[PDB]
């Protein structure tokens, strides 16, 4: 069945997500009542979708903190909508990694972002507010990429949606 499917890809990305330590396919198996290889199957499965799951020999690891699949969204803004952007993803469950802009000189300039909470979404908007160099995002109109992470796919859907109906969002 599909939805019953649907249920046990989730709690495996949840089971994985929760664990700090790796999960033996043979305990995914027992927790979720399946026969090792339709573990076997469902990590395959998940890892084309995007999950950002490893099989090692103590059992398979995906990172919790919010970093289970990952994507480059494309969107424009001005610089003093950092804030409403960061706010925007983190309070729907996920976090920002870094950012990708065209610059004149160097092509493309990457910088680093990572915050994936309320508090560092104002510690790294205070940071930024205090410091005195030129914006990065007036360069190019405003149009850049960020590496986005969420826990899982039906976030990171939430993400998007909210980020669209904020209009940051390119689409073509
Ligand atoms: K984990
Ligand atoms: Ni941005």
């Amino acid at each position: 069945m599909k939805t019953v499917r649907q249920e046990r890809l989730k709690s495996i990305v949840r089971i994985l997500e929760r664990s700090k330590e790796p999960v033996s396919g043979a305990q995914l198996a027992e927790e979720l009542s399946v026969s090792r290889q339709v573990i076997v199957q469902d990590i395959a499965y998940l890892r084309s979708l995007g999950y950002n799951i490893v099989a090692t020999p103590r059992g398979y690891v995906l990172a919790g903190g919010k970093s289970g699949v990952s994507r480059l969204v494309a969107v424009k803004h001005a610089p003093e909508e950092i804030k409403e952007e960061l706010l925007c993803v983190v309070r729907n469950g996920g976090r920002i990694v870094d950012v990708i802009v065209e610059h004149p000189v160097y092509g493309e300039i990457r910088g680093i972002i990572d915050v994936s909470s309320e508090e560092e979404v104002l510690k790294f908007v205070n940071l930024m507010e205090m410091a005195k160099t030129e914006p990065l995002l007036t360069l190019s109109g405003g149009v850049h990429l960020h590496t986005i992470e969420a826990p899982d796919e039906e976030t990171m859907e939430r993400i998007m949606r909210e980020l669209k109906k904020k209009g940051f969002l390119i689409e073509e």
